[PDB]
């Protein structure tokens, strides 16, 4: 049921697109969080998904957190999706912004192949600080699984498409 996507491999595909509204609209069985290692959805898309939760997310997060500790860079864990998901793939890409090694983005990316098919974002774009473009290159040559980007700014899906290789 993903529409208007455009098609960038096998299995990767791409559409300027709000993934709060995308998850509202689709209700995947996985959408993947830009998460941090607590939990702590403040802002970009983490804070967006979890406004759209009511705060549910972040209660469950916190729970999460007290009995677990924090994830690992790279890593990821699965909780729900509230109303927007059957689930919700909380991955942490490196924060360039925290210093954190870029080459930790391979290894978050591959949280996404335990799941056939994801609506997710680009990990470490955005307030993470990674160049969007290598991002996109990294999810292509680590994902094997079906993953549908959702890109929020119009200006940087056009940038993303026409620079794809
Ligand atoms: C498994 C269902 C979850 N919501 C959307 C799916 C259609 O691609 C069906």
């Amino acid at each position: 049921s993903f529409s208007g996507y455009l098609k960038l491999t096998d299995n990767v595909y791409i559409k300027n697109a709000d993934i709060v509204e995308e998850a509202k609209k689709v209700k995947p069985t996985v959408v993947v969080n830009a998460a941090n290692v607590y939990l702590k959805h403040g802002g970009g898309v983490a804070g967006a998904l979890n406004k759209a939760t009511n705060n549910a997310m972040q209660v469950e997060s916190d729970d999460y957190i007290a009995t677990n500790g924090p994830l690992k860079v790279g890593g990821s864990c699965v909780l729900s999706g509230h109303n927007l998901a059957k689930h919700c793939l909380h991955v942490v890409g490196p924060n360039v912004n925290k210093g954190e090694d870029i080459q930790l983005l391979k290894s978050a990316y591959e949280n996404f192949n335990q799941h056939e098919v994801l609506l997710a974002p680009l990990l470490s774009a955005g307030i993470f600080g990674a160049d969007p473009i290598h991002s996109l290159r990294v999810c292509v040559d680590t994902v094997r699984t079906n993953v549908y980007l959702a890109v929020f700014d119009k200006n940087l899906y056009d940038k993303l498409v026409s620079s794809f290789l």
